[PDB]
């Protein structure tokens, strides 16, 4: 387990610029409009604005050695939040570095916490908006030169969404359903459609194939149904499902994809675009490098075209690795076993906030105690009068004590996007650091 | 099914007033420190802050024709609520015609909008705070006299949260275990502690002893540790789990909380406040009624003393029946069971939103078509780009079409209290009108 990989970030950063001519390491442009410079110098930027500090270096270890250091208007056992800004780069460095080819679009609904919006508008990633809110949190801090760089994402949207892309210039989004072209044909004449299709998504964490994707079969209907209300069908997008490690998942999307491609064509629709949505990995089985490995030959084959553009919606990828939450035992109280002794623990913070992903995600995070006392059966309960509201429940731990801390590695996604404000409960600490070097 | 009870409101205000001499319909003062004039005056100018449309007449044909006549800076489609305060006014009536000995504190947790707790100030009520963020709610808005008209129900709460009650001046605190014994003494020198006890709550919607409640036996050594650390216990209280039908558990309470009052004297302590909680329904098999029917006597039996006051802490009994959700159903498409058709629809919220209640509260909320077509295989989505956004999976139900309406009643407690916003969706219109005569 590694603290970082400087060596991926440099090179990031090195190419496109003056310092090796200009020159590229693959046939493909740098991500985005600006120059190799402008990039390093919007990303130091943010990292002052943020008040970023730098602290380098396993993982778990360096986050341990943080966490003992961040401890000491908030309070002092107040839950908090660790963002590591540096571990968000080093993965745009990391998709760069595997997938040149592909460019990332980052799927805002993973965490649209504001500095993590704008390190990534300066990395020259796009943006994946799936509500008018998400649209106008981009636009509204112009996180991009275009509404050419935001995708609608959304297979399905209100009719006050279409109305309100429509006159924010907003061109790229997503349908699936004959319905649906009619509707964009309406509020959205100015459309550029992505067709979403169906997968075998099993194998994911969170498998949504059951509410989005035309299956084969629909795709004709739909297709003549886009031809027939004046839709211009520019291309083809998909999604494995959340966090899945299927590596066959990826290769069979894109054969499925190639199919419609040709398809399309009988309608009269040139596709310029292939989305290969979301569902890799932001944590270090399966790898992010082992997909890749499997996709580059795939892309090669049937969309080395070069007639086509490919781009991706990660959202887990960019922000897991980046979070870290710290939660203090505030409170315990011994039970009877039906002298066997549970032993109950209360922290502050809880399903009703950061752990929601335990219900929404499927989650299982990981459970760090800070100085590591005997093996317990222990439960432990969020901050609110809810019993439910329980994150372990009689699993063997050590023994703890009141005023010590948990750490909580990878809680990036799905976590705060989604959080809930009940019993007037929330983590608002939050400390800046970066474990990659950039900004002296 | 009544769409209102126009008699109790009637008697509720009339009663300490003028226009009967200031007499009282049971040996009971009215809730609070404001006169029958000064409570009606009150009321009235809360109605008029929020531009309460009163609408007078079945619930369900009340809430159908108020739907239609509310569907024509928001959006036409757009999700919304129609809140009833005059469903809460109601409310606040039948409990005093059923339980003048009890004066109810709510339970901010369920709903703090801030005209349900205005509302409920005007009445006569105390209130219920779970947390710091709640007791500078109350004391920010200034909905009480004093100090001593909140609770702090929270038996496991952050140093942070007992260091900004005891400098509010709050002194009605919960406690239920030793080491929390230890934590009040400390930071909050005068408080007035209750102790919470555990109940038979297996009959109850939400059974909250698993986190919450000194079992029979821990109690003597908590009084013991109360004595030790100088700590004033001044009463007794318990929680039958939240949406309880089973009588019996209300009886068997307050009977453990009476050999409680007992073990008390001991120590050097004369209990004047016993705590009912909550757990009371609020919408109309088991009756709140028929739940007075049995406490009353119990109460009248142990506590009919005179020597104790007696108070709870309903919180879903006052909001639940006051909110109607309304939401558009704006996308729709269908499928082939593995020529039968799922019916797949999308609304306008859902499981991050309002329908987290059917995570956190087991709610089994009703779906009302507006405007009632066959009866389909229909699957019902939210608004967000995951796929558990589901509030209905394959179920029979009319065929319905793009522009129609839901109405969802009863949604007034434990919905936008925990309520997130996920993808960025939110309801955010609000209808505000009443059921009950008071505001000409």
């Amino acid at each position: 387990s590694v603290a970082s990989s400087q060596d991926l970030v440099d090179l990031f950063f090195l190419e496109g610029s003056q310092a090796v001519d200009g020159l590229c390491f693959s046939p493909y442009p740098i991500y985005g409009w600006r120059t190799a410079e402008e990039r390093r110098a919007a990303v130091c930027e943010v990292f002052k604005t943020y008040n970023v500090v730098t602290r380098l270096p396993t993982r778990e270890q360096y986050w341990r050695r943080l966490s003992n250091l961040y401890t000491q208007a908030y309070e002092p056992e107040d839950p908090f939040y660790i963002i590591d800004l540096g571990r968000v780069v080093e993965q745009m460095a990391r998709w760069r570095h595997e997938l040149p080819m592909v460019r990332p679009y980052f799927a805002v609904k993973s965490n649209p916490q504001p500095a993590v919006l704008e390190v990534l508008s300066a990395l020259g990633a796009g943006f994946d908006c799936a509500s008018k809110e998400e649209i106008h949190m981009v636009l509204g801090r112009q996180l991009v030169a275009s509404p050419d760089d935001i995708i609608f994402a959304n297979p399905c949207k209100q009719l006050g969404d279409l109305r309100e892309a429509q006159a924010c210039g907003v061109t790229y989004v997503t349908v699936d359903n004959p319905l649906e072209m009619e509707k964009i044909s309406r509020l959205m004449p100015s459309a550029h459609a992505i067709i979403r299709i169906k997968t075998n998504d099993s194998k994911a964490q969170c498998s949504f194939s059951t509410k989005f994707g035309a299956p084969l079969e629909d795709v004709e209907g739909l297709l003549e149904a886009a031809r027939q209300f004046n839709v211009t069908v520019c291309g083809v997008s998909f999604h494995v499902g959340s966090g899945n490690d299927d590596q066959s998942a990826y290769v069979s999307a894109v054969r499925d994809a190639y199919q419609v491609f040709q398809q399309a064509v009988q309608y009269g629709f040139k596709c310029t675009i292939l989305d290969i949505g979301g569902g890799f990995p932001g944590t270090e089985n399966t790898s992010f490098e082992a997909i890749a490995r499997t996709i580059r030959p795939v892309l090669a084959e049937l969309f080395g075209g070069g007639d086509v553009t490919i781009i991706s919606e990660p959202g887990r990828y960019f922000t897991a690795a980046s979070h870290a939450l710290l939660m203090n035992v505030f409170a315990s109280r011994t039970l009877r076993l039906s002298e066997p002794e549970e032993y109950q623990y209360y922290v502050n913070d809880g399903l009703y906030h950061s752990f929601n992903c335990i219900l929404f995600d499927h989650a299982h995070p990981t459970l760090l105690l800070l100085n590591d006392r005997p093996l317990r059966i222990t439960t432990i309960f969020g901050p609110t009068c809810d019993s439910m509201d329980c994150i372990l429940k009689k699993q063997p731990f050590p023994e703890m004590k009141l005023g010590d801390w948990l750490l909580v590695p990878d809680m990036g996604s799905y976590t705060t996007a989604a959080a809930g404000f009940f019993n007037g409960f929330a983590t608002r600490r939050l400390e800046w650091v970066s474990s990659v070097d950039l900004c002296a």
